[PDB]
């Protein structure tokens, strides 16, 4: 069976486990829990093929810099999640971008920019603005409304399509 090794990156206040738990057990949690390390695995049927998705939810802080540069060597699919309400987490993508290209040692890497809390009234970053920077890097921007569970499942398939095309 085809297994996909992905890492869940981001900052504190975006919705890390809010995406995982919502797609894994279909549950939305209001309380935020500072995660350090764990393994989330689930089987998904795409294009008639059943595959296993292994996602590692690491600390959403620049605490373990050495460890950050470690797992970044596996650039299968980077989930660039940010909060549309927090511009700081959006402009933080560049901070990771400069490192990603260094660790991956490749200019071309299939990544997906997903904005969370899109169903929330508090919006600072606009879709066009987000897409402006996204297209600057060469990555697509998707809307991920966690609370309503809209686009969360579909957006997960988009990255798989990228990985498949990056192969052959
Ligand atoms: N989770 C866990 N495991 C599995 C794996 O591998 N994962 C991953 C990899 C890489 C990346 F990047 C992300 C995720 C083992 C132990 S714990």
């Amino acid at each position: 069976m085809t297994e996909y090794k992905l890492v869940v990156v981001g900052a504190v206040g975006v919705g890390k486990s809010a995406l995982t738990i919502q797609l894994i057990q279909n549950h939305f949690v209001d309380e935020y829990d500072p995660t350090i390390e764990d393994s989330y695995r689930k089987q998904v049927v795409i294009d008639g093929e059943t595959c296993l998705l292994d996602i590692l939810d690491t600390a959403g802080q620049e605490e373990y810099s050495a460890m950050r540069d470690q797992y970044m060597r596996t650039g299968e699919g980077f989930l660039c999640v940010f909060a549309i309400n927090n511009t700081k987490s959006f402009e933080d993508i560049h901070h990771y971008r400069e490192q990603i290209k260094r660790v991956k040692d490749s200019e071309d890497v299939p990544m997906v920019l997903v904005g969370n809390k899109s169903d929330l009234p508090s919006r600072t970053v606009d879709t066009k603005q987000a897409q402006d920077l996204a297209r600057s890097y060469g990555i697509p921007f998707i809307e991920t409304s966690a609370k309503t569970r809209q686009g969360v499942d579909d957006a997960f398939y988009t990255l798989v399509r990228e990985i498949r095309k990056h192969k052959e």
